[PDB]
């Protein structure tokens, strides 16, 4: 809750279990990592006023989807931003202070209306928590929008994601 | 339309944008591809009789998100699993015979509630058609399943095809 903003390095040390500690919450490794920085993590403010992250991947050419997806016609698969909004509200959780690993949950609806190109500099993610709830499973709930060098490109609500100090049930 | 039945050669054709035709819907290559094969894909039939499609994506543990997803604690990424149903639903409407690359619009709820192990055998999506548009897009219901058990719904997946990426 102190520190309100994290270095890649420190994001590569969190995938290694290393920032929150074993048993809590791992961002992923590359190449499922889809983020490079947290620019700003705050437990107030935000739309809602229980909190804000604001979050950034650089974008160049050589990034792996690009080559795959799609051959001919490059483009940022919108289900990998997406589940950069599911990363920072899992990260979020962690930083609270809260054990167990990360299982998102889901959303409320999605919407893509704009893309991610090869020759773009830098997407940013914008994640308004909403609500966490420590009852006895602990999750929370928030939306968030994808931008792409200043252009909202994507928006999610409702998204959720839990932790488990035993997945087992999954 | 006249065809099924698709095997994994069929849907790396496709990813060359050899099945379709250029200009037309490509379903991604590898590593982004999260269908071997559609074991039935239809135009009637399905929960709402609008068509339906069901696939298939073996799963063992060398697949490569296990390893940095994550580290100590493999398992497939959620949100792969509802790639590949948009997959489908785009590949649907290539199947049609409509022109265009697609693009993925959204969708209302999706749930995860169970996870696809390194342990697993096969992952199983099923599609439902909901309507499609002719703006050329469809809308689905679909779940993910692993194994005989459902772990993902989603509900309206929007899909859509454009002539002209260009302005999106
Ligand atoms: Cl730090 C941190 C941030 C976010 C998450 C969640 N990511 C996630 N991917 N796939 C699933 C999932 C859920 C169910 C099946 O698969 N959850 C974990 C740790
Ligand atoms: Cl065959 C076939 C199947 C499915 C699709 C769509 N998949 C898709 N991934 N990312 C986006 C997207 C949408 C907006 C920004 O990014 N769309 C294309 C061709």
């Amino acid at each position: 809750t102190k520190q309100h903003a994290f270095t890649r390095e420190d994001l590569l040390r969190c995938s290694r279990g290393e920032l929150f500690g074993p048993g809590n919450a791992q961002l992923p490794a590359p190449n499922m990592l889809m983020i490079d920085r947290i620019v700003h993590i705050s437990d107030v403010g935000g739309k809602y006023g229980k909190g804000e992250l604001v979050a950034e991947l650089d974008i160049n050419p050589d990034l792996w989807f690009f080559a795959c997806h799609f051959e001919g016609d490059p483009v940022m698969p919108g289900c990998l931003g997406l589940d950069a909004m599911w990363q920072l509200v899992g990260f979020y959780l962690g930083w609270q202070g809260n054990p167990g690993r990360g299982r998102a949950l889901g959303s409320g609806e999605v919407k893509f209306f704009g893309q991610v190109l090869p020759t773009a500099k830098k997407v940013t993610y914008n994640i308004h928590i909403k609500r966490t709830i420590n009852r006895s499973l602990v999750l929370a709930i928030a939306d968030g929008t994808v931008s792409v060098d200043g252009r909202e490109i994507y928006s999610a609500e409702g998204l959720r994601v839990g932790l488990f100090t035993s997945t087992d049930s999954f």
